[PDB]
C-alpha cells in the first residue's frame, strides 16, 4: 500500500517534465521561424547589384 | 481448590499484556502511515528538476 501511495510523487515529477518540454517547444518554433527570417535576409542580401543603403 | 483459585491472577496478566499490545499496535499504526508520508516526501524530493524552495 505505500508502494502504490509512492507513485504520485512520480506522476507529478513527470507532469513538470511535460510542462518545460511544452516551454522548450514552443521556443523552439518560434527560434526555427526566425532562422528562416534570417536565411532569407542573408541569401537577400548575397547578392552584388545591390546599393549600400538596402545592405 | 488452592490452585484452582490461582488462575485468577494469570487472567488478569494476560489481561494486561493484551492491552498493552493493543496500545503498541495503536502506535505502530501510526509509525505506519508516518513512515509511508516519509517516503513520499524523500521521494517527491529526489527530483533535479524542483527549485530550491519546494526542496
Amino acid at each position: 500500500s505505500a508502494t502504490a501511495a509512492s507513485m504520485n510523487a512520480v506522476k507529478d515529477s513527470l507532469q513538470r517534465g511535460q510542462s518545460t518540454i511544452d516551454v522548450a517547444l514552443a521556443a523552439g518554433d518560434t527560434i526555427t521561424d526566425l532562422l528562416g527570417k534570417m536565411k532569407e535576409k542573408a541569401l537577400a542580401a548575397s547578392d552584388t547589384s545591390l546599393n549600400t543603403a538596402s545592405f
